[PDB]
Order: C-alpha cells, then structure tokens, then sequence
C-alpha cells in the first residue's frame, strides 16, 4: 500500500522528539520544554521534560498525557486504521478537553508534525475553576502512574478522529482524582487519511527523576501499543 509505505518510511527507526508547552492555569503561567526520541517499530517513547520557568504549579503527573500517539506500535494486521501516521509529515492538531472531577479543567491544543528530522509537540494549556488548595493546585498527587486503555473512534464529518478515556491519578490519601480526558484530531494537510476502525491504543508510563537534574523536571517513559481489532 503506498499510503501505509509513506508512513512506515517517516518512523522506522529512532525519532528525535522536541515537546513545548505554553500554560496558564488559574493564571499561574508556566513553560515546559521536552526533548526525547520515538521508535514506533516497539511502540517506545523516551522524554524528559523541564520546567524553564521555575517550579511547575500543577503536578507533572497531570500532564503526562499532554506531552504522541503517532509513535504508537500498530500491529502488522492494524496498519491500515493508523490515522496518526497517515497524516504526517505535514502532521495533526490535538485538542482535549480534561475534566479533573470535583475541580477545575485543562482545555489543550497542540500540533504534531515533523519539523525536518525532528517529531515536534506544540502545546498550548489553559486550566481554568481549579481550587486552590485541591488535589491539583495543592500538589496531591503521587509522582506515578496507572496503565489505561484508549479508545480510538473515527470522526468522519471532521476527517479525522474522536478518543474519550478516563485516567485515574493516585492521591498521597491513598484516594484517586479522576481525570475524564476529551480528544479530537484532525490532519493538518488537505491530503488523504486512514481513517480508522474502533480500536484502542494501550498505555503504560513510568514516571523517574534524573538524578543529576536541579530543575523542576520529569522523566517519562512510555509503551504503546494498537489493539482490539483481532
């Protein structure tokens, strides 16, 4: 399929990655710059990520899924429902909406495509109705994180696709804060797409300090892999 051929030739092997965040929650303004690689042939992603204006005021666990599904290892028998792929070079743009329950919202939008060589990850955050002293803006949150799956349906209307999914964020009380993720994409290009069957992608993350690291900061390092079309 020369559609699925252009897609396997941008990343068969190891990808370098640049992340950027613009953020406003509550009007506590903040960036983050990441710098990783991707290899999509294992579904594998490996990211640190960094602070550049101090100390982040929401927890880095929180933004985990902000900071690439086109890295995502889809099966041989699955390459034909990898939209994430199919829209590159010229890439996609994620929006979200994430509602934190009994708190405030982010709402995202960011634009993935490559730059020459390099994957880029462009984002901008507002969070807004978040309490002060909650879950969030109070940094309860533990510094790990659950395996969740991912479901992946296709938009048709908008050429493009809808993902809905919920994270569970593990508080320092032993309780969970709910995270009811909201996402559409939708290819940057005026070019056909894969436009795929219901599947879903799932997700493990591990999250690690660099040791030798004195900014606020985050390791993340992720697997992900295409099911759920047999």
């Amino acid at each position: 399929d020369p559609m699925v051929s252009k897609g396997e030739e941008l990343f068969t092997g190891v990808v370098p990655i640049l992340v950027e965040l613009d953020g406003d929650v509550n009007g506590h303004k903040f960036s983050v710059s990441g710098e990783g690689e991707g290899d999509a042939t294992y579904g594998k992603l490996t990211l640190k990520f960094i602070c550049t204006t101090g100390k982040l005021p929401v927890p880095w666990p929180t933004l985990v899924t902000t900071f690439l599904m086109c890295f995502a290892r889809y099966p041989d028998h699955m390459k034909q429902h990898d939209f994430f792929k199919s829209a590159m070079p010229e890439g996609y743009v994620q929006e979200r909406t994430i509602f934190f329950k009994d708190d405030g919202n982010y709402k995202t939008r960011a634009e993935v495509k490559f730059e020459g060589d390099t994957l880029v990850n462009r984002i901008e955050l507002k969070g807004i109705d978040f309490k002060e002293d909650g879950n969030i803006l109070g940094h309860k949150l533990e510094y790990n994180y659950n395996s969740h799956n991912v479901y992946i349906m296709a938009d048709k209307q908008k050429n493009g696709i809808k993902v809905n999914f919920k994270i569970r964020h593990n508080i320092e009380d032993g309780s969970v804060q709910l995270a009811d993720h909201y996402q559409q994409n939708t290819p940057i290009g005026d070019g056909p797409v894969l436009l795929p069957d219901n599947h879903y992608l799932s997700y493990q993350s591990a999250l690690s300090k660099d040791p030798n690291e004195k900014r606020d900061h985050m390791v993340l390092l992720e697997f992900v892999t295409a099911a759920g079309i047999t």
